[PDB]
């Protein structure tokens, strides 16, 4: 599925990411945007042949399981195929353990590359939230 911006900002606050860890909504819409361009089928395989999946290209190293990525952890207890759904329940849930990790919306370097810093209330302007 390809969200809409506003759509999705809509989904993200239902499912409580709206200032999450203190991360205001347009800051997880900005992270969406430069991670999957809003599509839950994004897939990228990383360097240490690890893979990340879906709406926040949640990484296969630690967070879930593919079955290819080898001496890695599951840590949100899911298959990482769960991440590509257009529900977007299971990316929430295993995003909310990332951004309290330690290091906060860090652990997305495109979200510290180019969401860090700006207007990110910009991504959810002119939506009815
Ligand atoms: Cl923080
Ligand atoms: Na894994």
């Amino acid at each position: 599925k390809v969200f809409g911006r506003c759509e999705l900002a809509a989904a993200m606050k239902r499912h409580g990411l709206d200032n999450y860890r203190g991360y205001s909504l347009g800051n997880w819409v900005c992270a969406a945007k430069f991670e999957s361009n809003f599509n839950t089928q994004a897939t990228n395989r990383n360097t240490d042949g690890s893979t990340d999946y879906g709406i926040l290209q949640i990484n296969s190293r630690w967070w879930c399981n593919d079955g290819r990525t080898p001496g890695s952890r599951n840590l949100c207890n899911i298959p990482c195929s769960a991440l590509l759904s257009s529900d977007i329940t299971a990316s929430v849930n295993c995003a909310k353990k990332i951004v309290s990790d330690g290091n906060g919306m860090n652990a997305w370097v495109a979200w510290r590359n180019r969401c860090k810093g700006t207007d990110v209330q910009a991504w959810i302007r002119g939506c009815r939230l």
